[PDB]
């Protein structure tokens, strides 16, 4: 298992997702939430963008899976969420 599933949920995938699945889930999520779309939702679009950035990086994904989102963010670049 994983500590938290939110990021996987945001992309519409299992916590055991592979790279192809992460990319497909991100593409689908981005298409829903992009601010220029009728279903746009800026705050959710930020969340999905972070979810893909973390989960598609094998190192950050391991950190997330073992320690959670706040841990994965801690110490990160100041521009990030």
């Amino acid at each position: 298992m994983v500590k938290e599933t939110k990021l996987y949920d945001l992309l519409g995938v299992s916590p055991s997702a592979n790279e192809q699945e992460l990319k497909k889930g991100y593409r689908k999520a981005a298409l829903k939430y992009h601010p220029d779309k009728p279903t746009g939702d800026t705050e959710k679009f930020k969340e999905i963008s972070e979810a893909f950035e973390i989960l598609n990086d094998p190192q950050k994904r391991e950190i997330y899976d073992q320690y959670g989102l706040e841990a994965a963010r801690s110490g990160g670049p100041s521009f990030g969420p």
